[PDB]
């Protein structure tokens, strides 16, 4: 069946905004996972998980009689898809059970791991999501094997179809760099937003960069990809060495024995894949990565043996039985146990990427510190395992259950507790009137509140107006935020705040985070009033102000909007057309197409554009909340052409006289071009739609203001 | 961006069940189009449309100063995509404004037509849908030019994204037959469900079959495609000659002048396409099809001059200025007016397909009758135009407005009026108890009610339980319906009905259509009872019984289920895997993936399979409504393998002992294979799911029972 994608492969794809509908979700529209989880007997689940560890099934026998290593790898891959660039991937939606990740090469045989967990999933049902279960099982594996974890939070709700993620452009699994769709250019620069070296890998190639077994050059890829997963050098060394304290790799024979990945397998395989024709196909004969390495003398118990081995031998390059590059300890005795045969032992072995930890000079210093101080190693790994597995969960308000660590961590972008009474309706009316009396304009108030709130992304639930981090480094300096205008708005708001707070009795006070949002609401009200409409914009207080010391400036950089079609802003020239970037931003904001349409049309006439650009400002009454953008956009009296100077700017001229009426960008005109967007614009550009437009705009505005409000919702 | 479709291009696609979500719809959840339409001033809309016919815009000047012919074509293409095989296509969802239809080659310059209607669409807003407007404008065009129409119904709600339709497998627009993706095989057999001869055409090639200008062979393609659009010989001749009473074709110069279709055009084109570099690019210079034919001496007025010309001259094969084949009247005077230059006249011209109406001997008889009796011709055409533009609207209860024709037409599958009091809740309880006391089993009651209700298809809104047409030819004899078992059930239910109706006072009575549905409800209640669960299944009376004389048997044939995965039924061997056909049936029933999953699992254990096949009957308590299908399917203790005899049947054996536990088809096992369906099955197979399963099954059962109940809309 030929589809629209086949005929017009570069048209914009709006279906990413309408994923995750009530249609595809088997749970009722009222189902609340948090509530179901809070009633789970978590201790019972963990008892069943402990039992499972050593209950070997014949269809995938447990190495060393213990599945712990398999399950640690499973949890680590669940978490490992995360990219800091967009917040996409990670463990938080349980996506490992869906395409493509269920069938990525690096997820080979983790289908077996997941199937071993079905009986537990079945027994506890909706009260523990797969997403939570994959992480908790990893925790229990570590505990079962003697490692004390730093804690665990539940609350990852399951999802029901695959997430739309750009994982790269290659059309071949595992394609090496420099192909026609290379993710690399120049001096090994990985394209944003990617965070892995080859299509279908989690981070790096375990043989070395594009297969070349150089531990020093492998280290470079490790550092880069782990940084792109929000992990620094100490955390990276702790995780790799921590992980590889356990279990083993699987490469007992050639890879040509292994058949189709799960999404390609026959219907009879019942959701499993990588069926192997080598000997028994499993256990002692297992083939997963192709490498055959077992790191420690006690693969089912926490130990300090990884760094003893790493530093205590010299390493020789060799090949696994499948032909992969790996390393064996020069002159060592056979001290490593076999996974199935008590009469066999093996010499110590390492991956290229393990040797990175010794041969990269910066890693070597950390690795030695961990070798010499194993308690520091254990604490770093526990903290890093928690960060790994929680980094995409968002504010601590979302963390459920009785094992949540009390310690607040910088990477959680923490927001202080509110400890005082909040403002009430009367106070909010007072503050709005003071904001409007100050002289701040509709444009300034709307722009500032937009800038504060629209950093939120639903991918990892970072960002938003809570915290008032717009006043801090680095947000206060972002170009999209118009630093000098921003500074003037914040100054006036801060004086309003000070005065209001100084007049109160009791502990009552308003946060700047709340006042930024409320001032934006007053701007929207005033805009509606300018259009001759009475409107009330909802507002929920309770935001708090974070400090600069609670705001990691390097981690904040990934939230900078380099493209924001809602403010007609593009920081540079990008490979992707601007309308694609708009739909991407709408997705991170959790907006549907109709919400994206309404919001952008409104923002245009309110004066939210960066730099007060006239592009898309299709009204003669700026700062009035009207549907003018749609009515003027859709007017067939006007003809549009790209300009001389710039193909991405368009001039709209009267079709009869030739006179210039407007100018717009691609983000503006896509609403007049794309056949689904134009159908939306038509509704809001119709003669009966002014009230609809206002009321839809206010709703989506309030939606955006509340995106990070996990303390309420 | 590599997608799951790219990696696994043959995996089943569930996203067709989740279109049309509340997310993509700009109207509120409570918007009711019929309520908006009933307050439209339809007379005022028609006055605007009438004025528009002769108000020429310079960006697309009106031929002869009158847009009528353009709008008639626009409405005929809106309607002309309809296929009787699946009910997909037609005018009823306004799909011409979306991809792909908006950019089909046969819809060339209809973008102009639709744009001319924006100012009226804008004026009346949500009270008239684009879908309705397209058709109304065609009617008003005919009226304006002196043709009396048969009527008009409103009620086609707008849609907001493209419909998923199989339009063929060709990868090149207009590809001639016999390519690698040929829609033809054998002796010019067009593949079901297609209804056109080439990709991107409405019906046939106006030059002749694959461009060969032979009228006799063209007639064969006309007859075949029109039949596949539910039009017979009389209706086809009336429509083609009726249409071609008006307007003209456009081929003033070569087609290489014409640019990209709308979905490929630049953003500045603002949703228009086929921009032409030939001279002015429009009006007198217009290029649309490439043909340059004007059929009558008064292209803007109804006449009987198409047949006067057709029979009054001999025709010579010629070429248009673009090079297309077309026909000119041998030795005729220049009597046909020019579209822009009052001092020029042209000889009569015809398409190959026009001459079909004279040179195919069956067509010729009808055409002569219409020539000699033009009042017969006007009546046939009015009736056929109404059928053409309404054939996918569904039951007459959906028809809105003051111009709906009072005559009931056989092609409507008419349902008699109900003229007596309906049964009440106490009566329904009494009849359920009588049904259960008769000895009819859960399996019989469920099977029969399923058979009657599951003929519905949301594509053209035909079928469903209303009418009790399951008791009539041809439904009573369809294999899927198990004719001998059916007849026994219907006999017993008819005795129950007779006894209940005979005992009443006061005119109250129950129809057989209602009793068949109610009995099915009693079966599902009894199944729930057998499982230890008291539930009440909703039931809405008001169905009526249609007669054999009100049932067109030949038109009913397309509703026969030759594949019904809900009854594990496949009438023959198909190129398409059975799972794909299941998802296709789910789409026609308007089911989401969770609804399809719950319903199939339930039906299995209720005994709804055709022929009492054991395939998928994964329970040891058949006729009890339990989640056993999912629990047993998902049990890893069972291993599945295709059978020797049949690759499409699978044996489930105990993994340890080898003992045979079950058998199933592809339709069964897909729920344990496909990654998204298995996630659904897991919900209903969990230990906490019995109440959910029951409730969701009752909901979807009731939904299916009510699919055609537009009288309660
Ligand atoms: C540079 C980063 C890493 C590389 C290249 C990498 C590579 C691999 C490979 C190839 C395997 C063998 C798969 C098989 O054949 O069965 C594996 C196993 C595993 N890795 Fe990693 N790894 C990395 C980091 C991690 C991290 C961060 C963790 C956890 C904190 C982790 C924990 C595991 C464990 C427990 C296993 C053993 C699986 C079993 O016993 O079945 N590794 N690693
Ligand atoms: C065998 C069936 C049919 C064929 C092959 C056919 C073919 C065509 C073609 C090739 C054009 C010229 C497009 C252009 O160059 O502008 C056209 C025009 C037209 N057709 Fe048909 N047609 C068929 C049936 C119908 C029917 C069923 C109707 C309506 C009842 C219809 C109404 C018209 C009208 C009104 C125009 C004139 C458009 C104008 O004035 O701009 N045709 N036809
Ligand atoms: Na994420
Ligand atoms: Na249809």
């Amino acid at each position: 069946g030929t589809s629209n994608r086949d005929w017009w492969p570069n048209q914009l794809d709006l279906s990413i905004l309408h994923r995750h509908s009530s249609l595809s979700d088997p749970m009722g529209k009222d189902f609340n996972y948090a509530q179901a989880f809070e009633k789970l007997d978590l201790a019972a689940v963990k008892r069943d998980l402990h039992a499972l560890m050593t209950t070997s099934q014949d269809w995938w026998p447990a190495d060393f009689g213990h599945y712990g290593g398999l399950f640690i790898r499973m949890a680590w891959h669940s978490a490992g898809t995360y990219r800091t660039a967009d917040g996409r991937g990670g463990a938080g939606e349980g996506q490992q059970r869906f395409a493509p990740l269920n069938s990525w090469p690096d997820n080979d045989n983790l289908d077996k791991a997941r199937r071993l967990l079905w009986p537990i999933k079945q027994k506890y049902g909706r009260a523990i999501s797969w997403a939570d279960l994959l992480i908790l099982t990893g925790n229990v594996a570590l505990e079962s094997m003697g490692f004390k974890t730093f804690g665990f939070a539940g609350g990852r709700a399951d999802t029901w179809e695959p997430e739309d993620v750009y994982w790269g452009s290659e059309k071949i699994w595992l394609e090496l760099s420099g192909g026609p769709n290379s993710r690399y250019s120049g001096d090994r620069q990985l394209e944003n937003p990617l965070a892995a070296v080859q299509m279908g890998l989690i981070y790096v190639n375990p043989e070395g960069p594009d297969g070349n077994p150089d531990p020093v050059a492998a280290a470079r890829d490790i550092r880069d990809t782990f940084a792109r997963m929000a992990m620094n050098d100490e955390e990276t060394v702790a995780l790799i060495a921590g992980g590889h304290t356990f279990g083993k790799t699987h490469g007992a024979g050639p890879a040509s024995n292994v058949g189709a990945e799960p999404e390609a397998a026959g219907i009879e395989a019942q959701g499993l894949g990588w069926k192997s024709a080598y000997r028994t196909g499993k256990g002692a004969d297992a083939i997963t990565s192709g490498l055959e390495v077992t790191w420690t003398t006690t693969p089912t118990q926490w130990s300090h043996n990884f760094f003893e081995n790493l530093f205590g031998y010299e390493w020789e390059l060799t090949k696994s039985p499948a032909g992969a590059h790996q390393w064996v300890a020069k002159g060592a005795d056979a001290v490593i146990p076999d996974a199935f045969d008590p009469s066999k032992k093996h010499r110590p072995t390492m991956l290229t990427t393990d040797l990175s930890l010794r041969f990269d000079p910066a890693y070597e210093k950390i690795s030695r510190r961990f070798h010499e101080n194993p308690e520091q190693f254990a604490d770093a790994f526990a903290r890093a395992w928690f960060k790994l597995t929680h980094r995409d969960m968002g504010p601590r308000a979302r963390y459920l259950g009785p094992e949540v660590p009390a310690e607040v961590l910088l990477w959680q972008d923490p927001i202080p507790a509110v400890d005082h009474p909040l403002i009430d309706a009367a106070d909010a009316a007072e503050l709005k009137a003071k904001v409007l009396a100050s002289g701040l304009t509709v444009s300034q108030l709307v722009s500032t509140a937009w800038a504060a709130a629209s950093t939120f992304r639903g991918s990892d639930k970072r960002g938003g107006a809570n915290g008032a981090r717009i006043r801090l480094a680095p947000q206060k300096d972002w170009e999209a935020n118009q630093p000098e205008q921003l500074a003037a708005v914040l100054e006036t708001l801060e004086a309003i705040r000070t005065a209001f707070n100084g007049a109160q009795r009791g502990g009552k006070q308003v946060s700047l985070a709340d006042l930024i949002v409320l001032a934006g609401c007053a701007g929207v009200e005033q805009a509606a009033k300018n259009a001759g409409h009475a409107v009330t914009v909802p507002f929920a207080p309770g935001r708090a102000d974070a400090s600069q010391e609670q705001t990691d400036v390097e981690s904040m950089a990934v939230l900078e909007p380099v493209a924001d079609g809602f403010r007609n802003y593009l920081k540079g020239k990008y490979r992707v057309p601007a309308e694609v970037l708009l739909v991407d931003k709408a997705q991170l904001l959790t907006l549907s197409a109709p919400e994206m349409t309404v919001l952008l049309g409104g923002l245009r006439v309110l004066g939210a554009n960066v730099g007060q650009s006239r592009h898309g400002v299709f009204t003669a009454r700026e700062q009035a909340l009207t549907n003018d953008f749609f009515v003027n956009l859709l007017d067939m009296g006007t003809e549009w052409k790209p300009t001389a100077a710039d193909a991405d700017v368009f001039e709209g001229r009267d079709r009869a006289t030739g006179e210039l009426k407007w100018t717009g960008t691609r983000v503006d005109l896509v609403f007049g071009s794309h056949s689904q967007l134009r159908a939306l614009a038509e509704v809001y550009g119709s003669a009966d739609a002014q009230e609809k437009f206002v009321r839809d705009f206010v709703a989506v505005w309030n939606k955006v203001m509340n995106l990070d409000r996990f303390d309420l919702a």
